[PDB]
Protein backbone atom coordinates (compact mmCIF):
# COMPACT_ATOMS: atom_id res chain seq x y z
CA UNK A 1 0.00 0.00 0.00
CA UNK A 2 1.70 3.36 -1.16
CA UNK A 3 -0.31 5.74 -2.42
CA UNK A 4 1.94 9.38 -1.63
CA UNK A 5 1.43 10.70 -5.12
CA UNK A 6 -1.42 13.03 -4.63
CA UNK A 7 -3.56 12.06 -1.47
CA UNK A 8 -5.98 14.83 -1.58
CA UNK A 9 -8.81 12.30 -1.33
CA UNK A 10 -6.98 9.49 1.14
CA UNK A 11 -5.47 12.73 3.26
CA UNK A 12 -6.95 11.41 6.56
CA UNK A 13 -9.82 9.15 7.28
CA UNK A 14 -11.29 9.53 10.01
CA UNK A 15 -11.81 5.84 12.21
CA UNK A 16 -15.41 4.56 12.38
CA UNK A 17 -16.51 4.56 15.19
CA UNK A 18 -17.49 1.01 15.29
CA UNK A 19 -13.85 0.33 16.42
CA UNK A 20 -13.42 2.87 19.04
CA UNK A 21 -14.30 2.59 22.96
CA UNK A 22 -12.46 -0.04 25.22
CA UNK A 23 -12.47 -3.93 24.40
CA UNK A 24 -12.22 -6.76 26.30
CA UNK A 25 -11.16 -10.39 25.10
CA UNK A 26 -14.20 -12.83 25.30
CA UNK A 27 -12.35 -15.26 23.64
CA UNK A 28 -9.71 -16.46 20.60
CA UNK A 29 -10.07 -19.40 17.94
CA UNK A 30 -6.57 -20.99 16.39
CA UNK A 31 -4.38 -19.01 18.45
CA UNK A 32 -2.00 -21.90 19.07
CA UNK A 33 -1.51 -22.45 15.39
CA UNK A 34 -1.19 -18.97 14.67
CA UNK A 35 1.88 -18.61 17.29
CA UNK A 36 3.83 -22.03 16.11
CA UNK A 37 3.36 -20.67 12.61
CA UNK A 38 5.04 -17.43 13.76
CA UNK A 39 7.60 -19.36 14.76
CA UNK A 40 6.79 -18.84 18.76
CA UNK A 41 8.00 -21.77 20.70
CA UNK A 42 5.96 -23.75 23.64
CA UNK A 43 7.10 -21.17 26.28
CA UNK A 44 5.81 -18.37 24.29
CA UNK A 45 2.89 -20.37 23.11
CA UNK A 46 2.37 -20.39 27.06
CA UNK A 47 2.60 -17.12 27.61
CA UNK A 48 1.04 -15.67 24.87
CA UNK A 49 -2.19 -17.40 24.84
CA UNK A 50 -2.71 -17.01 28.56
CA UNK A 51 -2.74 -13.18 27.87
CA UNK A 52 -5.91 -11.65 28.31
CA UNK A 53 -6.11 -8.36 25.86
CA UNK A 54 -7.72 -4.90 26.22
CA UNK A 55 -8.21 -2.94 23.59
CA UNK A 56 -8.64 0.96 23.80
CA UNK A 57 -9.23 3.22 20.76
CA UNK A 58 -9.81 6.75 21.55
CA UNK A 59 -9.46 10.44 19.23
CA UNK A 60 -5.57 11.11 20.36
CA UNK A 61 -5.88 13.68 22.80
CA UNK A 62 -2.65 15.36 21.00
CA UNK A 63 -4.92 17.70 20.14
CA UNK A 64 -5.12 17.23 16.59
CA UNK A 65 -7.81 15.78 14.34
CA UNK A 66 -8.27 12.80 12.26
CA UNK A 67 -6.34 11.11 15.12
CA UNK A 68 -6.52 8.32 17.43
CA UNK A 69 -4.57 6.86 19.77
CA UNK A 70 -4.83 3.08 20.51
CA UNK A 71 -3.28 1.03 23.12
CA UNK A 72 -3.33 -2.97 23.44
CA UNK A 73 -2.98 -3.91 27.37
CA UNK A 74 -2.40 -7.49 28.34
CA UNK A 75 -1.47 -9.30 31.25
CA UNK A 76 2.19 -9.79 30.67
CA UNK A 77 3.01 -6.69 28.03
CA UNK A 78 1.79 -3.35 27.31
CA UNK A 79 1.51 -1.28 24.40
CA UNK A 80 0.16 2.37 23.62
CA UNK A 81 0.15 3.68 19.86
CA UNK A 82 0.13 7.68 20.90
CA UNK A 83 -1.31 9.56 18.45
CA UNK A 84 -1.66 7.41 15.06
CA UNK A 85 -3.48 8.09 12.08
CA UNK A 86 -4.66 4.78 9.71
CA UNK A 87 -2.23 4.87 6.46
CA UNK A 88 0.25 6.42 8.65
CA UNK A 89 3.58 4.52 9.81
CA UNK A 90 5.46 5.26 12.98
CA UNK A 91 7.83 3.86 15.28
CA UNK A 92 6.67 2.27 18.34
CA UNK A 93 6.81 -0.26 20.66
CA UNK A 94 4.47 -3.51 19.50
CA UNK A 95 3.59 -6.52 22.00
CA UNK A 96 7.13 -8.24 21.01
CA UNK A 97 8.64 -5.33 22.89
CA UNK A 98 10.77 -3.49 20.84
CA UNK A 99 10.49 -0.10 19.19
CA UNK A 100 9.80 -1.07 15.78
CA UNK A 101 8.45 0.55 12.28
CA UNK A 102 4.85 -0.36 12.71
CA UNK A 103 1.51 0.91 10.01
CA UNK A 104 -1.61 1.06 9.95
CA UNK A 105 -4.43 1.08 7.47
CA UNK A 106 -7.91 0.82 6.67
CA UNK A 107 -7.84 -1.70 3.89
CA UNK A 108 -11.99 -2.14 4.19
CA UNK A 109 -14.49 -0.09 5.97
CA UNK A 110 -14.87 -2.77 8.25
CA UNK A 111 -11.58 -3.89 8.53
CA UNK A 112 -8.09 -1.82 9.89
CA UNK A 113 -4.91 -3.47 9.99
CA UNK A 114 -2.28 -3.10 11.97
CA UNK A 115 1.48 -4.33 11.05
CA UNK A 116 4.80 -4.57 12.59
CA UNK A 117 8.02 -3.89 11.33
CA UNK A 118 10.79 -4.93 13.69
CA UNK A 119 13.66 -2.55 12.97
CA UNK A 120 16.36 -5.42 13.08
CA UNK A 121 14.52 -7.62 11.00
CA UNK A 122 11.74 -6.41 8.87
CA UNK A 123 11.17 -9.71 7.13
CA UNK A 124 9.83 -10.97 11.11
CA UNK A 125 6.53 -8.91 10.37
CA UNK A 126 3.42 -9.50 12.20
CA UNK A 127 -0.14 -8.36 10.98
CA UNK A 128 -3.22 -8.12 13.12
CA UNK A 129 -6.96 -7.15 11.65
CA UNK A 130 -9.33 -5.13 13.66
CA UNK A 131 -12.99 -6.56 11.61
CA UNK A 132 -16.43 -5.75 13.68
CA UNK A 133 -18.72 -8.51 13.59
CA UNK A 134 -22.17 -8.08 15.89
CA UNK A 135 -21.54 -6.57 18.55
CA UNK A 136 -18.05 -7.71 18.91
CA UNK A 137 -14.07 -6.48 17.70
CA UNK A 138 -12.92 -9.24 15.58
CA UNK A 139 -9.79 -9.75 14.99
CA UNK A 140 -7.60 -11.93 12.38
CA UNK A 141 -4.48 -12.69 12.32
CA UNK A 142 -2.98 -15.21 10.14
CA UNK A 143 0.74 -16.90 9.35
CA UNK A 144 1.60 -19.41 6.99
CA UNK A 145 -2.27 -19.76 6.26
CA UNK A 146 -3.11 -20.30 9.76
CA UNK A 147 -6.27 -17.51 10.85
CA UNK A 148 -6.84 -16.91 14.05
CA UNK A 149 -9.55 -15.38 15.19
CA UNK A 150 -9.85 -12.97 18.41
CA UNK A 151 -13.08 -12.21 19.42
CA UNK A 152 -13.45 -8.79 21.86
CA UNK A 153 -16.31 -7.11 23.01
CA UNK A 154 -16.34 -4.55 24.47
CA UNK A 155 -16.03 -3.35 28.38
C1 LIG B 1 0.72 -13.30 19.22
C2 LIG B 1 1.86 -12.34 19.01
C3 LIG B 1 2.61 -12.04 20.28
C4 LIG B 1 3.77 -11.09 20.05
C5 LIG B 1 4.49 -10.78 21.34
C6 LIG B 1 4.97 -12.04 22.04
C7 LIG B 1 5.76 -11.71 23.29
C8 LIG B 1 4.87 -11.19 24.41
C9 LIG B 1 3.89 -12.18 24.98
C10 LIG B 1 2.61 -12.24 24.72
C11 LIG B 1 1.86 -11.35 23.78
C12 LIG B 1 0.45 -11.00 24.22
C13 LIG B 1 -0.35 -10.39 23.08
C14 LIG B 1 -0.74 -11.44 22.06
C15 LIG B 1 -1.20 -10.83 20.75
C16 LIG B 1 -2.37 -9.89 20.93
C17 LIG B 1 -2.91 -9.44 19.59
C18 LIG B 1 -4.01 -8.42 19.73
O1 LIG B 1 -5.15 -8.81 20.05
O2 LIG B 1 -3.75 -7.22 19.53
Amino acid sequence: MRGSHHHHHHGSKTLPDKFLGTFKLERDENFDEYLKARGYGWIMRQVIKLAGVTKKFRNAASGKPDRYDMENLTTKKDTHHKDWALGEEFQDEALDSTQHKITFDLKDPNTLTETHIKVDDPTDVETYEYRRDGDYLVMKMSWKGVSTSRYYKKQ
